[PDB]
RNA sequence: GAGUACGACCAUACUUGAGUGAAAACACCAUAUCCCGUCCGAUUUGUGAAGUUAAGCACUCACAGGCUCAGUUAGUACUGAGGUCAGUGAUGACUCGGGAACCCUGAGUGCCGUACUC
C-alpha cells in the first residue's frame, strides 16, 4: 500500500563543550512516519543510551534512504518490544516484502495483532534482505519454489466506484436501483 | 628553608603506629624567699637556666581507618506537564522536560594573612 513508515538516517551529535570541545558524531537509522518523530527516537536513544539530551543536542542530518529496485527479498526485521508483564521481549521474524522499509511496516502490523505493541514499545534492530536458502520458516520458504502456480479462489470481485449498484438483475449485469 | 606570638577558613588539618629533626625559638626541665593558690609547688603562681630533644611541636612514611575531590553507579531511582494510553486491577510504558543516592574506583592528605626572628 506504499508503506507507512520511512527509512530516516538521522546524524546527530552532543555539543561543542568546553568539558567536550569535540564530541562524539552518532548515526542512526529508524523507521518513522516522518522526520519529527525520527528525530525523537534519535533523541531518546542518545539519551538512554550515551546520557545526552536535545536540550543539549545538535541534528546534523536527518534524512530519508531510499529504497531498491522493487524485488521480492526475504528480510530479517530483528525486532524488540515491551509488554508489562515479560518486558522487552526480543523475537526475530523473518519476512517477504519487496522493499526493506515496507518489511519493518510488516513487521509493525503483526507485532500490533499476534502480540497487541504499539509503535513506542518497539524498537527496530538490523534489517537486512537474507538470500533464500536462509529462510528457516516454512511459511516464508515455500515462496522460494520456482513453481509455485497457486489460484486465487474464494475472490470479492467488487464493482469499480463508478458503477456499483444495490439492486442488480439476479442474472444480468443490470442495475435496476443505483 | 624554617621558628614564635596573634590569626582567618575550621579533618585535604583528624585518629593510630613508626621515622627524622641544622640553627634559633618554643618546650620539657630546676625551684619555693617573696605575689598567689592548692588534700598535694600535681595543675596554678612566682623565681630561675644545670640538663635533654626522651615527650610535646614540626616534618616524613602506611595496598592504614577517616576526610576531601572527581568518576562510576546512571539517564538508573524518583519526579513536573500529557493522553477517550495499556492493563479486571495492582501498576506499567510512552510523550515533552528536570534528573539522584550509598556501595565502588581513582586522586591527595591543609591553605591563606600580619608582626618579630633564624
Amino acid at each position: 500500500v506504499k508503506p507507512h513508515l520511512r527509512h530516516y538516517q538521522v546524524v546527530g551529535r552532543e555539543s561543542p563543550s568546553e568539558k567536550n570541545p569535540e564530541p562524539t558524531v552518532y548515526k542512526f537509522e529508524v523507521f518513522a512516519p516522518n522526520f519529527v518523530v525520527a528525530k525523537s527516537r534519535f533523541w531518546r536513544m542518545m539519551r538512554v543510551k550515551n546520557k545526552v539530551k536535545a536540550t543539549h543536542g545538535d541534528v546534523l542530518s536527518c534524512k530519508v534512504v531510499k529504497d531498491a529496485k522493487l524485488v521480492a527479498r526475504n528480510y530479517l526485521v530483528d525486532i524488540a518490544y515491551y509488554s508489562q508483564r515479560c518486558g522487552y521481549t526480543r523475537m526475530v521474524k523473518e519476512f517477504r516484502d519487496v522493499s526493506k522499509t515496507g518489511a519493518v511496516s510488516q513487521a509493525y502490523h503483526d507485532l500490533a495483532s499476534r502480540h497487541r505493541a504499539r509503535y513506542h514499545n518497539i524498537e527496530v534492530l538490523n534489517v537486512k534482505s537474507i538470500p533464500d536458502h536462509e529462510v528457516k520458516h516454512l511459511s516464508i520458504a515455500q515462496y522460494h519454489a520456482p513453481n509455485l502456480s497457486f489460484p486465487l479462489l474464494q475472490r470479492r470481485i467488487k464493482a469499480a466506484r463508478k458503477d456499483r449498484a444495490i439492486f442488480v438483475k439476479k442474472n444480468t449485469k443490470r442495475a435496476v436501483v443505483a
